């Protein structure tokens, strides 16, 4: 739903598990789970989990979603970036 979304992730400050399960057990999920969702996993650069996405609407967002679990924000991923932002 955007042009770029780009997990910065690392190991260095707070992390999350639910994050881990994106990253690992949800990736290549959210890869197919959102096929037009380009998926980049990056490295060190702030906190830990930020959520970078360049929309094809044209904004940005670059957020740590330590917070957030594995279904939820590949689905939250879907609901900004397919249409929230």
């Amino acid at each position: 739903g955007l042009r770029e979304i780009r997990i910065h992730l690392c190991q260095r400050s707070p992390g999350s598990q639910g994050v881990r399960d994106f990253i690992e057990k949800r990736y290549v999920e959210l890869k197919k789970a959102n096929p037009d969702l380009p998926i980049l996993i990056r490295e060190c650069s702030d906190v830990q989990p930020k959520l970078w996405a360049r929309y094809a609407f044209g904004q940005e967002t670059n957020v740590p979603l330590n917070n957030f679990s594995a279904d939820q924000v590949t689905r939250a991923l879907e609901n900004v970036l397919s249409g929230k932002a």
